């Protein structure tokens, strides 16, 4: 049964509610974007309207087969009447194609429901500008302040300058990135850039690839393994076992092996700056965990909603524990007293 952190109050519509078979009362199911703690329960066999972004609407049709005409797209930015109600959908600064979801109900309130987001200062002069949100339906996840970790432009110069090192001081080293969804594509396609390779993978992740929209993606992304210097697989081959085998693969034209992990945060953050981050090393095999996140810190989080100032909040992260909710409750209550909203 649907929890009620995914209905919206006054309307027929749920968010990322996919998994409790048909839910009572809704006419429209809303999808924020194509992670599967969100899809899970989509197929070719769903037959109520789906609405979502266009990237999003790419996946369902060509990696989870749902039929085309179940298939809402909207543009974002854009005012859009469904089933009767005023909605909006903005970039969340997550994955390709994540949207939060702005809906302006009959009687006068407003719900920003955030999906999963990392807030940005950017957000601050959308269409979220122009007008007052009642409630706000937040993603959680880092809701802490020990929970600290780097712009995604610092961790992005680190991987480059690593690698670049790495291969300019050896020619037949192999760089691997991990993967285990959407999301974190510029980890692997700015190491590629500033080697001149492509980035090689499975046919499978190549066609989830080919469903986002990014610019000159034929350029950047093969098939071919062996004409590449930087490999994806799946993060869980990223370990000394899974390199190792897969260093045999590739009949001796390599012979070293530096793998990125993009995790979210660690532990190790609450003591090491990006600059000193070191690798775990086993012979001719070099692991770095790199934190780059898709979601906000606790800075950036408190920002956002110090700024939108909403009546009430939501949280759709971490609201399985009293602990956790209390936690939660208690920073809402000390940002609103801080700011005077
Ligand atoms: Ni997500």
């Amino acid at each position: 049964t649907c929890p009620f952190y995914k209905k919206i109050p006054g309307t027929g519509f749920t968010v990322d509610a996919f998994q409790y078979g048909v839910v009572e009362g809704c006419t429209a199911y809303f999808l924020t974007h194509f992670h599967s703690d969100h899809y899970a329960g989509l197929s070719k066999h769903f037959t109520f309207p789906v609405y979502c972004s266009e990237i999003t609407g790419n996946l369902l049709k060509n990696k989870l087969h749902v039929q085309e005409q179940y298939i809402h797209p909207l543009p974002l930015d854009t005012e859009c009447i469904v089933n009767g109600v005023k909605v909006v959908l903005l970039d969340a600064n997550h994955c390709p194609g994540a949207v939060m979801i702005l809906f302006y109900l009959p009687n006068g309130t407003v719900i920003l429901h955030t999906g999963d987001f990392r807030a940005d200062p950017s957000m601050e002069r959308s269409l979220l500008a122009d007008q007052k949100v009642h409630m706000l339906y937040l993603d959680t996840t880092y809701c802490s302040p020990e929970y600290t970790f780097p712009s995604q432009q610092e961790v992005i110069r680190f991987a480059i300058n690593t690698a670049f090192e790495a291969v300019t001081l050896n020619p037949h080293a192999l760089v691997v990135c991990g993967t285990y969804s959407i999301g974190k594509e510029k980890v692997f396609l700015a190491i590629a850039d500033v080697l001149g390779s492509k980035v090689g993978m499975s046919q499978e992740k190549y066609k989830t690839l080919q469903c986002l929209n990014i610019p000159e993606i034929n350029s950047l992304i093969t098939t071919d393994m062996c004409s590449s210097l930087v490999h994806l697989l799946p993060m869980m081959q990223i370990n000394f076992k899974g390199l190792q085998s897969h260093l045999k693969k590739c009949g001796g034209k390599y012979n070293q092996i530096l793998a990125f992990r993009p995790t979210g945060w660690t532990h190790s953050n609450k003591f090491t700056r990006i600059a000193d981050v070191i690798p775990q090393t086993k012979g001719n095999i070099s692991i770095y965990g790199i934190p780059y996140s898709e979601h906000s810190s606790y800075l950036e989080m408190k920002r956002f909603v110090q700024w939108l100032k909403p009546q009430k909040i939501i949280p759709t992260v971490n609201v399985g524990t009293w602990k956790s909710r209390s936690t939660m409750e208690k920073y809402f209550r000390e940002w609103k007293l801080e700011a005077g909203y």
